[PDB]
């Protein structure tokens, strides 16, 4: 934990100008267009305008304890509200868009926003969420589970077991939960589009998973302000906000951001909504 290697903390960030950025957009929405099997990837980048700091931009959590700050909360948990980028993440997936979504985010917004837990990895825990060691029955709580680290939250499994409860939050030295990971590279590994979003890509496996979609030809798009690890394997970097980002790109698609009821989960997708009829493109 103390020694624990946090990785490049603190880099600069990059601005693509207006009309670069513009043009990135469209050639983003081209690449949505062409795709068969779309997988997004996301990191804390997309709960920064939400209030909750990241691990290692500028005044990230590893960026500040680096040179001896604090990070600062604009929200609880409780109180984060899921960003314009979570719900594009949530009408992408309504309209056939969205395939998978990898979140290495323990903020629990994704489930939070109504995305569909069975389109969902959550590859290092959700902090609303406790799991039956005995079942293996999980729980999402309406605030946060109280401990990190797989450990004895306090309460005991409801199912029709009286299993001990434990949060979901990996430490450092936790394996990834299998079936999210496992899904998580099944999505990756036959997608033909990645989509990273606020992720500098850092932590292994969860960081790889997005190449895996390079092999037998698929295009991999890095959206984020700094640079990330595997920035030369991208077929396209987008430096941005990613609410920017996802806004253009949606009004591009002619989707709209739908509203947020506030928490609510969904465990399964639906078929897909409506979507308006694709552009011509070659
Ligand atoms: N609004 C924004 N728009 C675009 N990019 C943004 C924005 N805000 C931040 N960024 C970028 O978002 C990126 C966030 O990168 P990192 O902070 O490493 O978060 P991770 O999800 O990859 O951390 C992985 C794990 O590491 C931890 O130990 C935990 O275990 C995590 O789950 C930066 O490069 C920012 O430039
Ligand atoms: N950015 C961030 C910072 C912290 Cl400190 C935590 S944590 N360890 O309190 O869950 C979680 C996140 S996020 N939004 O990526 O889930
Ligand atoms: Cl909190
Ligand atoms: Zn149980």
């Amino acid at each position: 934990p103390f020694t624990a290697d946090k990785g490049k903390c603190g880099l600069p960030e990059i601005f693509d100008p207006p009309e670069e950025l513009e043009r990135k957009v469209w050639e983003l929405a081209r690449l949505v267009w062409q795709s068969s099997s779309v997988v997004f990837h996301t990191g804390a980048g997309i709960s920064t305008a939400s209030g909750i700091p990241d691990f290692r931009g500028p005044h990230g959590v590893w960026t500040m304890e680096e040179r001896g700050l604090a990070p600062k909360f604009d929200t609880t948990f409780e109180s984060a509200r899921p960003t314009q980028t979570h719900m594009a993440l949530v009408q992408l997936e309504r309209v056939g868009l969205l395939r998978f979504l990898v979140s290495q985010n323990v903020d629990g917004l994704h489930v939070r926003s109504g995305f569909p837990r069975d389109k969902l990895a959550e590859l290092h825990g959700n902090m609303f969420v406790e799991e039956c060691a005995k079942c293996k029955t999980q729980y999402v709580r309406d605030t946060v589970v109280g401990t990190m680290g797989l450990k004895a939250t306090g309460r005991l499994c409801t199912v029709a077991c009286r299993g001990e409860l434990r949060d979901t939050i990996l430490d450092w030295e936790d394996s990834l939960p299998d079936r999210d990971l496992a899904l998580a590279d099944e999505a990756s590994r036959n997608a033909d589009l990645s989509i990273t979003l606020g992720t500098s890509l850092q932590i292994r496996p969860s960081g790889n998973l997005p190449l895996a979609t390079k092999r037998r030809g698929g295009r991999l798009v890095i959206v984020n302000l700094q640079p990330t690890k595997h920035d030369r394997h991208a077929d396209l970097r987008i430096h941005g906000y990613v609410d920017e980002v996802m806004t253009r790109l949606m009004k591009h698609l002619g989707l709209e951001i739908p509203a947020w009821d506030g928490p609510r989960v969904l465990e399964r997708a639906l078929p897909p909504l409506p979507r308006p009829p694709t552009p011509k493109l070659e």
